[PDB]
């Protein structure tokens, strides 16, 4: 019971195009988060192994993590803000699945999707 490879980050079949919200996307919200206190434990995919999380994905059949995101943003894998918006969303929900309320990995979780969401009320019409 190890780990699966990481999501993708390039799909060589789908165009690519900047957009002033993708922009936002990355050059706010993903950097905001990116830099904060809490980072580090969602700037890579889980490692279940290493974090020693048993049945992580027998539980978490969608995940994903900031460093995918970031990748994804970089390599302009997004065509859609939706998309990103949407893979924010399952990073934090999968750790309120797997974890419990009061774990140390939530509270991070919850500090960086208020953070998201202010930062997300912004982004430009
Ligand atoms: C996402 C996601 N979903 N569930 C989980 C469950 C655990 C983790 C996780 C926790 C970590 O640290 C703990 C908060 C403390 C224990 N050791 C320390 O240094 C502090 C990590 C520290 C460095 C790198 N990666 C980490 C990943 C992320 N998770």
């Amino acid at each position: 019971s190890m780990n699966p490879p990481p999501p993708e980050t390039s799909n060589p079949n789908k165009p690519k195009r900047q957009t002033n919200q993708l922009q936002y996307l990355l050059r706010v919200v993903l950097k905001t988060l990116w830099k904060h206190q809490f980072a580090w434990p969602f700037q890579q995919p889980v490692d279940a192994v290493k974090l020693n999380l048993p049945d992580y994905y027998k539980i978490i059949k969608t995940p994903m993590d900031m460093g995918t995101i970031k990748k994804r943003l970089e390599n302009n894998y997004y065509w859609n803000a939706q998309e990103c918006i949407q893979d924010f969303n399952t990073m934090f929900t999968n750790c309120y699945i797997y974890n419990k309320p009061g774990d140390d990995i939530v509270l991070m979780a919850e500090a960086l999707e208020k953070l998201f969401l202010q930062k997300i009320n912004e982004l430009p019409t």
